[PDB]
């Protein structure tokens, strides 16, 4: 009777009693309660937390019927709860789980590729890299049979793409710079005369330029046309400054304008000239720059003068104590970001924005408000380079480090393993790649070209090919360098020899790919050196770590591509060695924990014709 008048709010029952009175009770499972005058619910805020917080607050949004969640974010995937009402509330939560395209297997890598996972706050979250063997884009692979990341043929890769995908110009040669100055498609590794001048490119004094006259003035074998101190002698050509001019004819020779024999650091540029403790030597090009030693000698080859030296690493990342900014914890790359002085490794807020480290979305550039106007968990300053190094973190080989992005060996340090004074005979290195190969020369006493940047988890990779059939010795790569007498090593010989010197003692090199580790009581000489080459434990110089029991060697004018991966906070070390595409060695898991990280570098004893092409360093915990 009275409830024919819609008293009641719409969607609550509406009772009618015969005196005409009614009576209001529901209201719509999805409104406040008052039975005549009903607003709606909340189901979201001040009752339960049934929407995944991306480490956020505001993920659950409130409707007039109903609720409703919202989609996962970046970076994760699951399912979307939509309810109306309060029982529909406590039951129904959403599940979001974090994505990887990999382990996912939802990624679009080439048969011939492998899907490799970024890191979770990685932008891209994942990338295709052809497998040892192949080489392109990722999408696309062909065949790469000497190793150096460019294939024999072009793919259909060629327009789109940068690198890896047009046909190597030195199909079995590796040649990873793919250098052709004459640009005839016969790249210069592998062409006869790299300038079609008509002069044999052994014959001629200027390989890399235009002039079958052969004129030359002075006789040191660099034609006129190509000699950057035409009149002067000079057959290495070295020119401090790199401005086409040698430093043979150069009053300044760093181009700093303080004259050569003013200047206190003559091959480093420096103006000021400052000089602190007055030793003649500046600053710039001290490495004892607190403490006088004219002589700057430096016995250990750890790039700290032996007037400083004093070897007292207590932590064992290569930097001395008085030099460490984390003294106690391990940090070889020493980075500090914020540069405030206090390390990374042993510092809580590496920006100093105020958000500490463990709850920060830009650990590295500076944001105290976090603003994350995507949801991704990544704050949107630090949206595509999180080390803000202006180099993106698919390019970066450390993402996570704005002091390296890219392998670069152009800079390197000559460790000589045993100095003396004739039969010294010196490696020689050729760089090329823009430091991303090289290749070593003569039949030289035992030594390493050591890079600059340093890690401590680590990746490491090269190809490994001996372009000649003379001799038999050893070739490999330090890592964890910090001084000539702490390093790991990898060297591989082809034929079990013994050392040609029986003093101090005997060493018997066996053929295959050897791990070692060097913690020598004595440093460079006679007892390292042999102890070096020998297969096996030398007290007070050599522990070999492992070495592949089936002691294959290597095979002449055949690529090898080498995986290194440490891990020091553990101890964690692997080598693999690929022989084209197929796994040849594997050191399987190696555990040892006398270094915290150091350097990289190449390494040479007694084998010419080395080359050591399409280098890759990555920071795999940065
Ligand atoms: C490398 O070896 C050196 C010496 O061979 C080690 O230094 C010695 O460590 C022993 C512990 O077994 C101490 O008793 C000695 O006092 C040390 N010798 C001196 C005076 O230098 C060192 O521990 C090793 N370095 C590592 C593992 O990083
Ligand atoms: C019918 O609806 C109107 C709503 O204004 C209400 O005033 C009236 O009381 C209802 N029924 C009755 C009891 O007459
Ligand atoms: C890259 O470009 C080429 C151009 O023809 C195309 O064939 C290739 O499929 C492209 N890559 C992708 C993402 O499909
Ligand atoms: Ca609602
Ligand atoms: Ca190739
Ligand atoms: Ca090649
Ligand atoms: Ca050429
Ligand atoms: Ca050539
Ligand atoms: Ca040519
Ligand atoms: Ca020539
Ligand atoms: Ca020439
Ligand atoms: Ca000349
Ligand atoms: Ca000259
Ligand atoms: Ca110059
Ligand atoms: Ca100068
Ligand atoms: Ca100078
Ligand atoms: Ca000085
Ligand atoms: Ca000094
Ligand atoms: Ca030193
Ligand atoms: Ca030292
Ligand atoms: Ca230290
Ligand atoms: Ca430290
Ligand atoms: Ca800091
Ligand atoms: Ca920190
Ligand atoms: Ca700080
Ligand atoms: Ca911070
Ligand atoms: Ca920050
Ligand atoms: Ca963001
Ligand atoms: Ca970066
Ligand atoms: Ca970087
Ligand atoms: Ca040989
Ligand atoms: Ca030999
Ligand atoms: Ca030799």
């Amino acid at each position: 009777d009275g409830c024919l008048s819609n008293p009641c709010f719409p969607g609550a029952q509406c009772s009618s009693f015969p005196d005409g009175s009614w009576s209001c009770g529901f209201c719509p499972v999805g409104f406040l309660g008052n039975g005549t005058h009903c607003e709606d619910l909340d189901e979201c805020a001040l009752v339960p937390d049934i929407c995944f917080s991306t480490s956020k607050v505001p993920r659950c949004v409130n409707t007039q019927p109903g609720f409703h969640c919202l989609p996962c974010p970046p970076r994760y995937r699951g399912n979307q709860p939509v309810g109306v009402g309060l029982e529909a509330a406590k039951t129904e939560k959403q599940v979001c789980e974090p994505e990887n395209p990999c382990k996912d297997k939802t990624h679009n890598c080439h048969k011939h590729a492998e899907c490799i996972y970024l890191g979770h706050f990685s932008d891209p979250m994942y990338k295709c890299e052809c497998q040892t063997g192949y080489a392109g884009d990722g999408l696309i692979c062909g065949e790469d049979s000497d190793l150096d990341g460019w294939p024999s043929l072009n793919l259909v890769c060629a327009t789109n793409a940068t690198y890896h995908c047009i046909k190597d110009n030195c199909p079995h040669l590796p040649n990873s710079g793919q250098e052709d100055f004459d640009k005839d498609g016969i790249g210069d590794a592998c062409d006869d005369d790299d300038d079609n001048d008509g002069v044999t490119d052994e014959k001629d004094n200027c390989q890399l330029l235009f002039n079958p006259r052969q004129a030359d003035y002075d006789k040191d074998e660099v034609g006129d046309r190509c000699d950057n101190c035409p009149y002067v002698h000079n057959p290495a050509q070295i020119d401090t400054d790199n401005n086409g001019e040698g430093d043979a004819c150069s009053v300044d020779i760093d181009g700093d304008d303080v004259f050569n024999e003013r200047d206190n650091c003559p091959y480093v540029y420096n103006t000021d000239q400052r000089d602190t403790d007055g030793d003649g030597v500046g600053d710039h090009c001290d490495n004892c720059p607190l403490v006088h030693n004219p002589d700057q000698t430096d016995v250990d080859n750890d790039l700290v003068g032996d007037q400083c030296d004093n070897n007292e690493d207590i932590d064992d990342d290569g930097h001395q104590n008085n030099q460490d900014n984390c003294p106690y914890i391990s940090n070889a790359n020493q980075a500090d970001h914020d540069r405030d002085g206090q390390g990374d490794a042993c510092d809580p807020d590496d920006d100093n924005d105020g958000v500490p480290d463990d709850r920060d979305n830009c650990r590295l550039v500076f944001n105290p408000d976090q603003e994350d106007l995507d949801g991704d968990g990544r704050g949107d300053i630090c949206k595509d380079d999180f080390d803000n190094d202006n180099i993106p973190d698919i390019d970066d080989v450390c993402p996570e480090n704005n002091a390296i992005s890219e392998t670069d060996f152009r800079n390197f340090q000559m460790v000589p393993l045993d100095p003396k004074g004739t039969t010294q005979i010196d490696p020689n290195w050729v760089i090329r790649h823009q430091g991303k190969e090289l290749v070593q020369t003569a039949n030289s006493d035992p030594g390493i070209a050591v890079g600059f940047d340093e890690f401590g988890s680590v990746d490491f990779s090269g190809t490994f090919y001996v372009n000649t059939d003379r001799d038999d010795d050893y070739a490999g790569f330090v890592f964890g360098y910090q001084s000539s007498s702490r390093f790991y090593v990898v060297m591989w010989k082809q034929v079990t020899q013994t050392y040609w010197e029986d003093q101090p003692t005997r060493a018997y090199g066996y053929s295959g790919v050897s791990l070692k580790v060097v913690n020598s009581t004595t440093g460079t000489g006679e007892h390292l050196r042999n102890a070096l080459w020998h297969t096996g434990n030398t007290p007070g110089q050599v522990r070999t770590l492992w070495h592949d029991p089936r002691n294959i060697g290597w095979k002449d004018y055949t690529a090898y591509r080498w995986h290194l991966t440490h891990r020091p906070k553990t101890g964690y070390i692997r080598v693999l060695v690929h022989e084209g595409k197929q796994v040849m060695a594997d050191s399987g898991p190696i555990y040892d924990q006398t270094y915290a990280g150091g350097r990289l570098g190449l390494f040479v004893f007694s084998q010419e014709m080395v080359y050591f092409s399409d280098l890759k360093y990555e920071c795999r915990d940065i």
